[PDB]
C-alpha cells in the first residue's frame, strides 16, 4: 500500500477527460431455440424487428440447431451463413457486417457479427463451452474487449422438465463457476455480461390456469409463478442479473406454425422459457418476443448501448508519474 498512489487515483479520475475517450456501442441480442428447424435467412422480423438503426454488434445464440430427443458443425455454418446474408443484405453502401467468432456445444450456438468498421476496437477475443452435469445442455460463451471495455456473452439451454427448476440452478452453478477461457479467465471479469438462451424455467400454474391468463394479457400474474424470476430474487442464481419487465407472451410451447399453445397431447404448460440476462452497467433498450413460427418456441431479441471506454495507456501514465512526484515532492518540502 502506497498513500501517493490512492491520491494519484483519486486526482486522476477527475482529469479522466484527458487520457479517456467515451462511446456508445450499440449491441443486439438474439436467442432462438430452433426445435431442429431449418437454417433460413426469413428472419427479419426477429433480426430487424425495430424501426432503428442497425446495431454495432449482434449476438445470435441459438439452441437445438439439431432437435433435441451430437454436434453438427455444418448444420451451425448455415444458421451463420444465412445471419450474415441477412446482416449484409441491409448494407447497400459501403462495408457490411463479419462474423468475429461462434462457438457451439452440441445443439447450443453463440456467433457474434459486427460491423467491419467495429473491428480494429475489439481484441483478445476468447471462447469457450461447458456442458451441464447432474448430455446435451450447455453453455456457449465468447468475450472480447471493444478498445478498453471487456464483454462476455454466454448462450445456454439448461435442464428441460416442468417442476425441475433445483437442477436448472445447479446448470447455472455448473456454468458460472465452469466456463473459463484462456489462463483461467472467469465470465465475471468483465464490464458488461449478457447471459441468455433458452433457460427453461417454467410457469408454475397448470396449463388450464395459464393459457386464458395469457389470452386475456394477464402476464403480471404469470410472472408471479415464473420459475427464473422465483429463483432470483433469493439470488441463488444469476446473481446480479437484471432483466428487463416482460411484457411479451410465453414463448413456449407452441404447436409448430400457430399462435397456438401446444394442443399435442403432451399438455406442455406455456413457460418463458427463453430469456436474456445482463449484468453490469449496459443501458437496456427493448426486450420482445418475435413472431417467427418455425419452432415451438418464438424468438426473443434484447437490445442495449453500451459504454465503450478507450483510455490513451501512454498519456495515462505520464500524468500518473507527474501527479506522483509533484505529490512526493509536495510532501519533502512540508519536511523542511
Amino acid at each position: 500500500y502506497d498513500p501517493i498512489h490512492e491520491y494519484v487515483n483519486h486526482e486522476l479520475r477527475k482529469r479522466e477527460n484527458e487520457f479517456s475517450e467515451h462511446k456508445n456501442v450499440k449491441i443486439f441480442v438474439a436467442s432462438y431455440n430452433l426445435n431442429g428447424c431449418s437454417a433460413t435467412t426469413k428472419l427479419e422480423n426477429w433480426l430487424f424487428p425495430e424501426n432503428t438503426p442497425l446495431a454495432d454488434i449482434y449476438v445470435v445464440g441459438f439452441q437445438e440447431i439439431v432437435q433435441l430427443t451430437s454436434a453438427d458443425p455444418a448444420k451451425r455454418r448455415e444458421w451463420e451463413s444465412c445471419v450474415k446474408r441477412l446482416l449484409n443484405g441491409k448494407c447497400t453502401s459501403g462495408p457490411g457486417y463479419v462474423q468475429l467468432r461462434s462457438g457451439q456445444l452440441v445443439g447450443t450456438a453463440l456467433m457474434i457479427f459486427c460491423k467491419e468498421s467495429c473491428l480494429p476496437s475489439i481484441k483478445n477475443v476468447e471462447g469457450t463451452v461447458k456442458k451441464t452435469g447432474l448430455g446435451n445442455k450447455g453453455a456457449v460463451a465468447i468475450r472480447f474487449d471493444y478498445e478498453d471495455t471487456g464483454l462476455c456473452f454466454i448462450t445456454s439451454h439448461l435442464a428441460a422438465g416442468y417442476t425441475n427448476y433445483d437442477e436448472r440452478d445447479h446448470d447455472y452453478r455448473t456454468i458460472a463457476s465452469g466456463l473459463r477461457f484462456r489462463r483461467g479467465r472467469s465470465i465475471f471479469n468483465h464490464d458488461y455480461v449478457v447471459w441468455f438462451g433458452d433457460f427453461n424455467y417454467r410457469i408454475s400454474l397448470t396449463y388450464e390456469e395459464v393459457v386464458p391468463c395469457i389470452a386475456q394479457g394477464k402476464l403480471s400474474y404469470l410472472f408471479e409463478y415464473d420459475q427464473l424470476n422465483k429463483q432470483m430474487l433469493t439470488g441463488k442464481v444469476f446473481p446480479f442479473f437484471s432483466e428487463l419487465p416482460i411484457t411479451f407472451p410465453p414463448t413456449y410451447k407452441f404447436d409448430i406454425g400457430t399462435d397456438i399453445y401446444d394442443t399435442s397431447d403432451k399438455h406442455r404448460v406455456p413457460a418463458w422459457t427463453d430469456r436474456i440476462l445482463y449484468r453490469g452497467e449496459l443501458v437496456p433498450h427493448s426486450y420482445q418476443s418475435v413472431p417467427l413460427y418455425y419452432s415451438d418456441h418464438r424468438p426473443i431479441y434484447a437490445t442495449y448501448e453500451a459504454n465503450i471506454v478507450k483510455v490513451d495507456r501512454e498519456k495515462k501514465k505520464i500524468l500518473f508519474e507527474e501527479l506522483y512526484n509533484q505529490r512526493k515532492q509536495e510532501v519533502r518540502d512540508a519536511s523542511q
